[PDB]
């Protein structure tokens, strides 16, 4: 089936993706059928970026699990780009619902999800970010 090339990451997975020119950006691994384009080349994954909803063919080597958060979260880009803050929100919101986490503005709503993420996604850890 699709994405069976002996590489990491399958459909539904929350990831950081690295496009030349940009900070690591949050994405979801999607099937090529959702993209309205074509099958990915071997060793690549279609992702849909949080915040803008666009599609990219990205190598599996330029993707890491979103759960490795503090390692790829980019504090500078977060302070500089409103689009990145926007992206964080939609990314973390999706993570929250998956992990069965709940929290009590925008920057104000982001704050505890950001802390949860940076803190290691407690109590479930990264296990709680899986699809299904
Ligand atoms: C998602 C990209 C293409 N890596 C950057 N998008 C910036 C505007 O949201």
């Amino acid at each position: 089936s699709e994405y069976q090339d002996g590489k990491e990451f399958g459909i539904g997975d929350l990831v950081w993706g690295k496009i030349k020119g940009f900070s690591w950006w949050p994405a979801m691994v999607v099937s090529w059928k959702a993209t309205s384009k074509r099958q990915a080349m071997s060793g690549m994954r279609w992702v849909q970026w949080f915040g803008d909803g666009k599609f990219s063919e990205v190598s599996a080597d330029k993707l890491v699990a979103l759960g490795l958060f503090s390692q790829h979260f980019n504090l500078a880009t977060f302070n500089k780009l409103v689009s990145y803050r926007k992206a964080m929100y939609h990314a973390l919101e999706k993570a929250r619902v998956r992990a069965g986490k709940t929290f009590p503005s925008l920057e104000d709503q982001l704050k505890p999800m950001l802390e949860w993420a940076h803190g290691g996604f407690k109590p479930t850890g990264i296990e709680g970010l899986k699809p299904n």
